């Protein structure tokens, strides 16, 4: 499984937005799949 | 009378909010009333 991130959580504040508010924004990306799939097995309660 | 107050002055301002223009915004927070009913006293212009 391979994870992709961007190491960083960037932080945004503003109360230029709504005048009585300050409305704090922290986001950060990150994306990932499986990337060998005869790496993991699963298990399922079929059959 | 009692005066509560806090002494500093915000001077928010923002080219962010109307895009040809500035928004300067101040804000100092204050608030009191009579603490003492006793203390004060008036004169009416009336019988």
């Amino acid at each position: 499984y391979t994870i992709a991130e961007r190491p960083d959580l960037r932080v945004l504040r503003d109360p230029f937005s709504a005048k009585p508010h300050v409305l704090f924004y922290a986001s950060k990306r990150v994306g990932g799949d499986v990337s060998d799939f005869a790496a993991i097995k699963l298990l399922k309660f079929a059959a």
